[PDB]
């Protein structure tokens, strides 16, 4: 067996041939187990609706979860992404920049 704990990176991108739209992305990266909860957060709450979550393996051990929706981000709200995986004893609390 073999079990790694996930890469988690948390940020926006604007697709170019919509630039108004802002996507908040949570890229969760190289974990084993493929067993995982995540959920993107907007001041400490889950945001229920999140239209994309992408997941993809490259070798058999290896899972990568881009899950991201669009949003629209002021500089009073606070954005994160949280993950649960068997590799933390606690979830994962990894703020967007
Ligand atoms: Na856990």
């Amino acid at each position: 067996m073999i079990q790694r704990t996930p890469k988690i990176q948390v940020y926006s991108r604007h697709p170019a041939e919509n630039g108004k739209s802002n996507f908040l992305n949570c890229y969760v990266s190289g974990f084993h187990p493929s067993d995982i909860e995540v959920d993107l957060l907007k001041n400490g709450e889950r945001i229920e609706k999140v239209e994309h979550s992408d997941l993809s393996f490259s070798k058999d051990w290896s899972f990568y979860l881009l899950y991201y929706t669009e949003f629209t981000p002021t500089e009073k709200d606070e954005y994160a992404c949280r993950v649960n995986h068997v590799t933390l004893s606690q979830p994962k609390i990894v703020k967007w920049d």
